């Protein structure tokens, strides 16, 4: 198992999970719909899915995909709380009507950097 550390990380993880998917699933534009967060030991994840035509643009360029995402998680000053902690932040995108991935993108402080 864990060790009490990492599994108390979880836990803090856990309540910043709860607090942020209140009010989800919501649109975040006409193609994704933010549908909130879970956590697995290190990991708070956003679960998101995505129209098949934002999917294929997304899975055309995931490099572009991935800085854009780490700009935004870089600057947000809860995350990299969290980040400063051993956090990852986890992006799951998935198929709005099959739930097939689309792209996953994890970081962590050295992402930051």
């Amino acid at each position: 198992g864990a060790s009490l550390k990492d599994f108390e990380l979880s836990k803090m993880l856990e309540k910043v999970a709860k607090e942020s998917s209140v009010g989800t699933p919501r649109a975040i534009n006409e193609d994704i719909l933010d549908q909130g967060y879970t956590v697995e030991g290190n990991q708070l994840i956003n679960h998101l899915s995505v129209r098949a035509s934002h999917a294929e643009r997304m899975r055309s360029n995931p490099d572009s995909v991935r800085s854009q995402l780490g700009d935004s998680v870089c600057s947000n000053t809860g995350y990299r709380q969290l980040l400063a902690r051993g956090a990852i932040l986890t992006y799951s995108f998935t198929e709005y009507k099959t739930n097939q991935p689309v792209a996953t993108e994890r970081f962590d402080a050295g992402s930051c950097r």
